[PDB]
């Protein structure tokens, strides 16, 4: 399988290198056949003779066009002729662009700024991470001695921990009595040990959490001071710092450095992205945290190093376990987009769509649009985008609530109404659909570029999903599930990509229309559900609705909802489709994006209603949702505020674990005095509880 691809310069010529793994053996395949190029669109094709001899410059040398070739291409569907100007080196493209474009006969040039290594994979039709191979994965993390606001690297590396399928160990240079700790002469030898472990294990993928920014640079500066080369690459090379956007990543030749931090960021949203939080959110079970001050005290003492060696071992053990869960997802992406995992895992979802479309463009013989200019880029970043329909909810405490929503709404709209730049207001178009309120017309004679790709993606997902019912092989079933996750993520990225400033296939009109159509069909369901079925819609947001039959029986509401989805789907066009998603026993709605519901199992879901103060507002939700008693909830608030004045509540519950609030905290460096009360009522209890009770017409006066 193809793991990575770069290129090196030999005697002025570009040489591609395909880093591979085949039959459990590593090999590098060189390729000197490929040639970089750019496209030229001319007024007059006879003027090509003048364009052929246009000269450029680089490092004082003379850069010229080595070959030219006439080719038929498509541009936004419409046929077009272009000249393929070949060059010696990829780095000749900027200078040849500058001067070829200045020619009066040349109208524009295209596909001039695609990196050479990625150009090779697209053109050769090479997809990385294909086939079945036993890839060896290894994770690692490091513990450092921090002291003072000091330079990055002055503190010695206290521990280097690592973990794989078989084991999880710690390498250090102090006497510790643990069975997974390995003691060594000094820091220098600790680093040399780590190099031996990487050498013996010889991993295909090295996994870190935040390795680009912290672990590799800190190891490198340390290794520089100690006079020791980091022979981590499979050709003995050191880790190389490389840039992409506003990020400096770390590269390892022969292997794939997989930094987990970048994959978790664009996927799920959390308050903070610590290694402990991410582990708990994913796996459920908790992970203890040891802090810098605890490490600094225990290290210089010589005792209490068992606690730090535990934390360091678990850092490596957790990173491996997270890596094992997110890597199979990411290899399917890289296999779906068709670029290497090093790049794909550090790419934003908008840029992953770009690399997908550039590959597909080549399969369809179609010329890509250029990146926007700096003036065009800043223009797009200024414009605003109108969101989905949100309704001001019906207030009060409601019973037996059904939630209905659309399946893949925006993708289904893009396919049904053929929404893309190449079909926008097409000249000489026979049959077209008009977007509501915005009036943009999309041609439906031929399926466009993006709508056709997306339609195929959703087809392939259904095949995988159907085959998953059938399969009994657990390895296949889990493989299919990731393939299905990868396609889904990629498919939901297309909407956002249309409004993405940097995108080549940018189309605000397409994005306006997708949102506009979404608002039409949500309101259609709203009208059809309240008139023909007699329901009362409680709240609507973007692609889903909460509703019920006020005072109606629980079992009847479910039945009439399951009937409505069958009905409404007969009216909805193409891929548009509604589904029965869930049922709730009770629920109330304060305002937009602010509500709380409760399922039949008693589990209480919330949104917008967030942070003794956290305990009370949780106790308020329970008495409202479980028992349906708003008056009882008010008594609880009156009881809690009374305990604050009389101090009947115990200590510690009033404490907060974290120039500002830390004025008295800075002094601590080296039964009584329980006076705080007004603070806990005004700043903590009321703001949390009022957020809920405002919907039922209560004020600060009622509580206080």
């Amino acid at each position: 399988m193809i793991l990575d691809v770069d290129y090196i310069t030999e005697e002025g010529k570009p040489v591609i290198r395909l880093f591979k793994k085949e039959n459990g053996k590593f090999k590098i395949e060189h390729d000197r056949t490929f040639r970089p190029y750019i496209y030229a669109l001319l007024r007059d094709d006879s003027k090509i003779e003048e364009v052929k001899k246009i000269t450029g410059e680089r490092h004082g040398k003379i850069v010229r066009i080595v070959d030219v070739e006439k080719v038929e291409k498509k541009f936004l569907g419409k046929p077009i002729t272009v000249w393929k100007l070949y060059l010696e080196h990829p780095q000749d493209q900027p200078t040849i662009r500058e001067k070829v474009r200045e020619h009066p006969a040349v109208v524009d040039i295209f596909e001039y700024d695609i990196p050479f290594a990625k150009r090779y994979l697209i053109d050769k039709g090479l997809i990385p991470m294909e086939g079945e191979e036993e890839l060896k994965i290894l994770a690692f993390a490091i513990a450092t001695l921090y002291h003072e606001g000091e330079e990055f690297g002055k503190g010695p590396i206290i521990m280097i921990s690592y973990a794989d399928e078989n084991e999880a160990k710690v390498i250090t240079w102090k006497n510790i009595d643990l069975p997974y700790v390995e003691v060594v002469s000094s820091e220098r030898e600790m680093i040399k040990r780590f190099l031996r472990i990487i050498r013996e294990k010889d991993p295909d993928i090295i996994v870190t959490y935040n390795g680009d920014s912290f672990d590799f640079p800190y190891l490198a500066k340390r290794a520089e001071k100690l006079g020791i080369k980091l022979t981590i690459g499979r050709d003995g090379s050191e880790p190389k710092m490389q840039r992409i956007g506003d990020m400096t990543a770390v590269e390892v030749k022969g292997r794939i450095h997989f930094d987990l931090y970048h994959v978790i960021t664009r996927t799920i949203n959390l308050p903070t992205y610590t290694l402990e939080a991410v582990y708990e959110a994913i796996f459920g079970k908790p992970k203890e945290k040891v802090y810098a001050d605890e490490i600094a005290k225990a290290w210089e003492s010589g005792e209490n190093l068992e606690r730090v060696a535990k934390y360091s071992m678990e850092d490596a053990k957790a990173t491996y376990e997270l890596g094992k869960e997110f890597l199979p997802m990411e290899i399917q992406l890289s296999r779906l987009i068709g670029q290497p995992l090093w790049d794909v895992s550090r790419s934003s979802t908008g840029n992953l769509v770009e690399w997908f479309l550039l590959r597909k463009a080549y399969e369809r013989n179609e010329v890509a649009p250029n990146k926007p200019s700096e003036e065009e880029y800043q223009r797009r970043l200024r414009e605003s985008y109108t969101g989905g329909f949100v309704k001001e909810p019906e207030k009060g405490l409601w019973d037996d609530i059904v939630y209905l929503d659309f399946i893949a709404l925006y993708p289904s709209i893009i396919i049904t109404h053929n929404v893309s730049p190449d079909t926008l207001n097409l000249e000489g178009c026979k049959n077209y659909d008009i977007a509501p309120q915005v009036g943009h017309k999309f041609c439906k004679d031929i399926p466009g570029f993006i709508p056709s790709l997306l339609g195929h993606l959703l087809e392939e997902r259904q095949k995988i999903k159907t085959k998953m019912k059938e399969t009994q092989d657990p390895i296949e079933k889990i493989l299919l599930d990731y393939r299905q996750k990868a396609i889904k993520l990629l498919a939901n990225s297309f909407y956002g990509y249309y409004g993405y400033a940097k995108a080549r296939w940018y189309c605000k009109e397409c994005a306006e229309s997708v949102t506009a159509w979404g608002r039409k069909y949500i309101e259609l369901v709203w009208k059809e559900l309240e008139e023909k079925f007699g329901f009362k819609v409680l709240y609507i947001d973007t692609d889903g609705l909460h509703a019920t039959i006020p005072g109606g029986e629980s079992e009847e509401i479910k039945k009439k909802a399951l009937e409505f989805v069958k009905y409404i789907n007969s009216k909805l066009p193409g891929l548009l489709e509604l589904e029965y998603e869930g049922f709730y026993k009770r629920g109330f709605f304060v305002t937009k994006k602010r509500y709380a519901v409760i399922d039949e199992e008693g589990k209480v879901i919330t949104r917008g209603l967030e942070i003794i103060a956290k305990e009370t507002q949780a106790r308020v939700l329970e008495t409202i949702l479980k028992h349906g008693d708003v008056e009882e909830a008010v008594r609880i608030v009156k009881e809690v505020i009374q305990k604050l004045a009389n101090y009947e509540i115990p200590p510690e519950k009033l404490a907060i674990y974290e120039i500002g609030p830390h004025v008295a905290v800075a002094k601590k460096l080296a039964k009584k005095h329980k006076y705080d009360a007004e603070y806990y009522i005004e700043n903590q209890v009321l703001p949390a509880v009022l957020r809920i009770l405002e919907g039922f017409g209560y004020r600060k006066e009622d509580l206080r």
